[PDB]
């Protein structure tokens, strides 16, 4: 038993809810919140801008030190940093950005990072301003992630379409 409430069960291990990933993290304080990162960990908009704003920019300060030391992530890759006031840890995962021409086949590699963590609160990778089809992103999630993932879909209209079209 865990602290997640109000989720619809899609599979043995995947759950979904219409919720803002920021408000959900603040309420649950999960072990792991996933950020929809880019390779530079420049948290400007969407999940990353919203998560970073909720940390009063501490996520960005930590991220800049990480990049100064390690260089950029790979598309499909991840790093574990602090969760600040939102979670124990933040798993920053880079899905391909369709609006930059990145290979959508890298979405499966991106979701494979989630398997290193027993439970996660996450957004749909490569959705929203990353330009991928969210229905596709949910299918890859279900077919790739084997650990317990609690998906927060911000858009109510999209949430209803994801549920009603789910195979
Ligand atoms: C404030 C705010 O922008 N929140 C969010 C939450 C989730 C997403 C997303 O999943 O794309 C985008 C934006």
């Amino acid at each position: 038993v865990n602290s997640f409430s109000g989720y619809l069960k899609l599979t043995d291990n995947v759950y979904i809810k219409n919720a803002d990933i920021v408000e959900e993290a603040k309420k649950v304080k999960p072990t792991v919140v996933v950020n929809a990162a880019n390779v530079y960990l420049k948290h400007g908009g969407g999940v990353a801008g919203a998560l970073n704003k909720a940390t009063n920019n501490a996520m960005q300060v930590e991220s800049d030190d990480y990049i100064a030391t390690n260089g950029p992530l790979k598309v499909g890759g991840s790093c574990v940093l602090s969760g600040h006031n939102l979670a124990k840890h933040c798993l920053h995962v880079v899905g391909p950005n369709v609006n930059k021409g990145e290979d959508i086949q890298l979405l499966k590699s991106a979701y494979e990072n989630f398997n290193q963590h027993e439970v996660l609160l996450a957004p749909l990778l490569s959705a929203g301003i990353f330009g991928a089809d969210p229905i596709h992103s949910l299918r890859v999630c279900v077919d790739t992630v084997r650990t317990n993932v609690y998906l927060a879909v911000f858009d109510k209209n999209l949430y209803d379409k994801l549920v009603s079209s789910f195979l």
